[PDB]
């Protein structure tokens, strides 16, 4: 209610979001859209949810998250040997050592995130980038130059390996971002995007890259599923021949499916030397 | 004559480069390199250009970029937490927010660019990095972790999606740079490299990775092409068999030709989805 | 000696890690895990070696590598324009001009190294991550968001192309790291891991991603190597159809095999 009136402001500036620009909007506005964005930064909320085992996309959320460009200038940003120029600004510029000693993830330098993504207890990131609306959940390590793109949910105990890119989906507000369940792990190069769903303890392997279109065949069964990798799913990349034989395209194949379950990456490793 | 005056001193400095060194460079010189490299930051010239439906590259301008490097010494660069060490200052250093303002575009940190490569207004600069030489028109988008190389030319409007890297190109002189013409999409994951052409309107899918070594296969033909990917080809992995079929290599797949032009991911999204 | 001393009190101190914490650490512990790293950021030590032609590997020295996580608590690192936490310290912190001069090295901002890895004369790194108790030896170029992981020993005159990750090994604590060996050009967004051993004067294309289950074919004897590229080997991605023909999967294809100009060696695909 509360939560309620936030949701009001959101939803009435947005829908006059063309006249809204940094220098008009009146304070009531830019002051609660900037606590949507602090309540996303502290994964107080959450742009999608899993409520009744449905992920659960939450409109205005994204909404928020737009209006937060809309009524912020860039500015000059200070980075030492270069300088910036944006109008998002950076997690953690502000916080102090206490802050994160009390919420106990690592940031490598030269690892960042934008303010409005949530990052939780026993997580690494390695240099990477979180961009904003992302949830980023306990236990999870981000590997060197990964992403985890606008507004994707990343479970705990997840495994983003070095190059992996999660897509971020901010338009349109109707989409679900992309979504990497509990105890995944996402091997190095490869790439999930526009709003698949990755379900828990899938085994992704090296360069296996997946948006709404990539043919994911089951070898086991001869199905070619769309948009979602089944829980517990050994994913690793493949082509499927044209029906000539003369020439084959990409695909990812379900090579294995295993019990889903937090995994070590030697573990991981161990699994991947287990397929046919 | 400034400008004739200008390649004179470039190319006849260039002739003598084994004899110049930064302790050695005289004034008329070292002004007259880091005048052209001056000129390339902000788009007065360019590496290469496109004229009469023909790009043409500017060996001179590769000259003063060489020679740019040969008269400067390594110098320690503060980074805050790290410190560095090179001899290409950084396009941003000396920006001032007037300047961000007016140039219209955005740098996201910590996205970085080198002097020399000039970057158009309305374009996002997601981390990522531009080499020397480069050239960014407008309204394109470099998304993160993706790189344009030196001399690389990217067009309007164009899409660079996450760990996406456009080769670049010095030596030869003689060697066209990479060239992503307008309205493109390139796909996460994806390397264009080598003086590859893309041609306008064309859509490449994640993890394509084209060289002059790549085999290009219009499977509505048959037939193969390197070096260049026509304008409105949608592009995808795939591989070719050997004779017996015991194997197969990877190439790039032309899977179906637009008509190329202004985008939204709305259609590019669904020009995917009819891929066979 | 004092070698065999040092690396007596690494795996004392492993042998009981679970005992210590940052919080309880000793000075005689500490002293012993920071002078190995020391010893490594120097190139004095390496976590592997090439002894009588084979590669060695210390895990004394891996042992000290991950100590040197458990026994530091993270730290707040200011850095302009954003804050870090972590525990590693930055190579180059510290460095003034004479040292890089020393050193003989490029480091393109915003281009990063762990303290605990050694960068030999005459390298360049792009804006890259070199992790702690890599060695990175002379000559080499590190290309744009390309990655030398923790351990990973790559040799003189290799190129790594732009995007390309070498593999950290710090654990399973017994494994070799990832290996690139002299001479060796790795195409762009390549990626090679879990202790592959790249022998020397191969060339490998463009996304080609090689780890421990990875078929390396060779398609003219029809080999299948596993965890090695064979020495001056050309190498691209490719794929191995089933049995029936019904799918493909990933593999790598030695596509020639040459002594010891590459695009010439890569324009030959069949
Ligand atoms: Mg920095």
């Amino acid at each position: 209610q509360s939560m309620q009136q936030l949701q009001n402001v959101i939803e009435t500036a947005f829908e006059r979001r063309a006249d809204i620009t940094p220098a008009n909007v009146d304070t009531v506005t830019r002051e609660a859209i900037t606590h949507v964005i602090d309540l996303l930064d502290t994964g107080a909320l959450r742009v999608a949810e899993k409520i009744d085992g449905q992920w659960v996309t939450h409109q205005w959320l994204k909404k928020a998250v737009l209006l937060s460009f809309r009524i912020n200038d860039n500015q000059v940003m200070e980075g030492a040997e270069t300088r910036y120029y944006d109008k998002v600004p950076m997690k953690f510029a502000g916080y102090d050592e206490a802050r994160f000693q009390r919420e106990g993830f690592r940031v490598v330098p030269p690892a960042t995130v934008r303010k409005g993504a949530f990052i939780a207890r026993n997580t690494v990131l390695m240099p990477s980038y979180v961009n904003i609306g992302a949830f980023v959940d306990e236990g999870t390590m981000v590997d060197t130059w990964a992403t985890v793109g606008s507004c994707a949910q990343i479970g705990k105990n997840v495994h983003l390996s070095g190059g992996v890119g999660i897509g971020g989906v901010l338009e349109p507000l109707q989409a679900n971002p992309t979504i990497i369940e509990d105890n995944c792990f996402v091997g190095a190069r490869s790439e999930v995007v526009e709003g698949v769903i990755v379900e828990e303890g899938s085994v992704i392997s090296m360069g296996v890259f997946i948006g709404q279109s990539t043919r994911i065949y089951d070898r086991e069964t001869g199905e070619v599923h769309y948009g979602r990798v089944p829980a517990g799913s050994v994913v690793v990349s493949g082509n499927l021949p044209s029906k000539d034989g003369s020439y084959s395209l990409y695909c990812a194949v379900i090579v294995k499916k295993v019990d889903a379950k937090t995994r070590s990456k030697v573990g991981i490793n161990e699994l991947l030397r287990t397929i046919d």
